[PDB]
C-alpha cells in the first residue's frame, strides 16, 4: 500500500521528446572562457555550496558575480551549466556570462550578469500595491519560460530573486537546485528553503513537479502583500508544515494525504492537531491593508492549496485580473 503515482498537468513530456543531449547534461562537453579576463574584487555571500564574488571583467570593465564551485561531484556543476544554458535569455532569467576553470580550488566558476540588487530585507518594506503586481508577473514569465523548457527551479524565495529597483530589473538566479522534470521519477524531497517547502516535500511525497515553484511563489506573495517575512515561520521541517495547517487548516491537509496515500509518520499525528482553515483578512491590518485586495487574496488562495495537481500554473496566474493594471501597461 504505497503512494499513489502523479504527473505535470502541463508540460509533462517537454524532455521525452527533445533530443537526448538537452536533458542528458552528464554527457554535456563544456567549452571554457578565460579565468585572466577576470578580477575577484569583494566576497558577497557564503553558503555550504558556494563562494560568491563581485568581480570585474577588464577586457570592458564590465561588471560581474562569480560563483565558484567549492569541490562537489562533476554531476551536480554540469547539471546547473546545462541548464543555465538551456534558459539563457528566457526572461528574467539570470544570463550565465562565462565559465572558466577557477584556479582559487581549480574547480571551475560561473561567471553571471551583475545586478544592481537592492536588498530584500529593506526593498519589501517600500514596494507599493503596482510594485508587487509588476513584479509578480516578472517572476511568473520566467517560471512559465523554465518549466515549459522541461526545468523545475527547486529553490524559489527572495535570495534567489534580484531586484534593481530603480531600474525595475528582476532576475531569478541560483539554478543549482534546479532539475529536469521526466514524468514519473522520483525526485530529492530535501530541496527549496525550509519556509518555501511545499507540502509535497514536507510529507516526503517524491513524484513532485513543476507546482512545487508555485507554492514557493505563494509564499513570497503572502510575505509581500502582508509584509510578514517569511510568512510561515517553522521551527523546522515538522513544525513548517504545522504552521501551514493553522492557517490552511488541517481537513484539506488530511484529504491530500488521503488522496496520494501517504503514509505520515506517526510523530506528525500529535504535533499536527486539529486546526480550522482561517481566513485571510485574518492577516490583513493597517500596515499592510493599501497591499491587499480582493484580486489578490482570490489570486493568493488559487496558490497556496495542498494539491501540488490543483495550484495554478505559472500560465494560468499571469491570466489572474490582479495583473490586468501590468499587463495593460
Ligand atoms: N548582485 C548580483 N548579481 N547577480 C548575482 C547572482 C547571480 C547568480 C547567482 C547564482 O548562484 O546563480 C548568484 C548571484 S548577485
Amino acid at each position: 500500500s504505497g503512494p499513489v503515482p502523479s504527473r505535470a498537468r502541463v508540460y509533462t513530456d517537454v524532455n521525452t521528446h527533445r533530443p537526448r543531449e538537452y536533458w542528458d547534461y552528464e554527457s554535456h562537453v563544456v567549452e571554457w572562457g578565460n579565468q585572466d579576463d577576470y578580477q575577484l574584487v569583494r566576497k558577497l555571500g557564503r553558503g555550504k555550496y558556494s563562494e560568491v564574488f563581485e568581480a570585474i571583467n577588464i577586457t570592458n570593465n564590465e561588471k560581474v558575480v562569480v560563483k565558484i564551485l567549492k569541490p562537489v561531484k562533476k554531476k551536480k556543476i554540469k547539471r546547473e551549466i546545462k541548464i543555465l544554458e538551456n534558459l539563457r535569455g528566457g526572461p528574467n532569467i539570470i544570463t550565465l556570462a562565462d565559465i572558466v576553470k577557477d584556479p582559487v580550488s581549480r574547480t571551475p566558476a560561473l561567471v553571471f550578469e551583475h545586478v544592481n540588487n537592492t536588498d530584500f530585507k529593506q526593498l519589501y518594506q517600500t514596494l507599493t500595491d503596482y510594485d508587487i503586481r509588476f513584479y509578480m508577473y516578472e517572476i511568473l514569465k520566467a517560471l512559465d519560460y523554465c518549466h515549459s523548457m522541461g526545468i523545475m527551479h527547486r529553490d524559489v524565495k527572495p535570495h534567489n530573486v534580484m531586484i534593481d529597483h530603480e531600474h525595475r530589473k528582476l532576475r531569478l538566479i541560483d539554478w543549482g537546485l534546479a532539475e529536469f522534470y521526466h514524468p514519473g521519477q522520483e525526485y530529492n524531497v530535501r530541496v527549496a528553503s525550509r519556509y518555501f517547502k511545499g507540502p509535497e516535500l514536507l510529507v516526503d511525497y517524491q513524484m513532485y513537479d513543476y507546482s512545487l515553484d508555485m507554492w514557493s511563489l505563494g509564499c513570497m506573495l503572502a510575505s509581500m502583500i502582508f509584509r510578514k517575512e517569511p510568512f510561515f515561520h517553522g521551527h523546522d521541517n515538522y513544525d513548517q508544515l504545522v504552521r501551514i495547517a493553522k492557517v490552511l487548516g488541517t481537513e484539506d491537509l488530511y484529504d491530500y494525504i488521503d488522496k496520494y496515500n501517504i503514509e505520515l509518520d506517526p510523530r506528525f499525528n500529535d504535533i499536527l492537531g486539529r486546526h480550522s482553515r482561517k481566513r485571510w483578512e485574518r492577516f490583513v491590518h493597517s500596515e499592510n491593508q493599501h497591499l491587499v485586495s480582493p484580486e489578490a487574496l482570490d489570486f493568493l488562495d488559487k496558490l497556496l492549496r495542498y494539491d501540488h495537481q490543483s495550484r495554478l500554473t505559472a500560465r494560468e496566474a499571469m491570466e489572474h485580473p490582479y495583473f490586468y493594471t501590468v499587463v495593460k501597461d
